[PDB]
DNA sequence: CGGATATCC
DNA sequence: CGGATATC
């Protein structure tokens, strides 16, 4: 896919956020607005887009071996690259040109570690991990991990993990 | 099968 | 000077 601007990106999420659906057991089901969070790239407010990412909320866990594996896009022209549970990446066609889109999908206990995780930049990430991992912790986007165990925080929001994890908060667009 | 090889932030 | 995913 081509590099977009970021008006360009937003257009393109605006448009799927009221297209998006999966289809399982007969059934085209909405995927909402309310559950979809612009990420990459796009939410670190670039001027110019490698490619649209987007995470997905699925609210429900045994339904993620449904959702991505079915997806739909009404009003759409699209291939498939790969597509499992937690990442599909597809090719959209959009005003004459064809672009990358991704999609993601967070359970909603990991929804700030998705977000933090999904909005990178990929530097950034490697840096915090790197000082978390000399203290013989994991970070990913499913959680905090010690010992192969899960560091249970009380945080909802990506600010309450980063302040929690103690690291200086910066904006999506202001972490590099 | 999955270890090997494309991929994502 | 990280960590996880998809395909076969
Ligand atoms: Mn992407």
């Amino acid at each position: 896919g081509g590099m977009l601007t970021l008006i360009q990106g937003k257009k393109i999420v605006n448009h799927l956020r009221s297209r998006l659906a999966f289809e399982y057991n007969g059934q085209l089901i909405k995927i909402l607005s309310k559950n979809i969070v612009a990420v990459g790239s796009l939410r670190r407010e670039e001027k110019m887009l490698n490619d649209v990412d987007l995470l997905i909320i699925v609210p429900e866990k045994k339904l993620l071996k449904h959702v991505l594996p079915n997806i739909r896009i009404k009003g759409l022209s699209f291939s498939v690259k790969v597509c499992g549970e937690r990442k599909c990446v597809l090719f959209i066609e959009w005003e004459k040109k064809t672009y990358q889109l991704d999609l993601f999908t967070a359970l909603a206990e990991e929804k700030p570690y998705a977000i933090f995780h999904f909005t990178g930049p990929v530097s950034y990430l490697i840096r915090i991990r790197a000082a978390l991992k000399k203290k013989n912790y994991k970070l990913n986007q499913y959680g905090l991990f010690k010992n192969q165990t899960l560091v249970p925080l009380k945080i909802t929001t990506e600010k309450e993990l980063i302040k929690e994890l103690g690291f200086t908060y910066r904006i999506p667009k202001k972490r590099l």
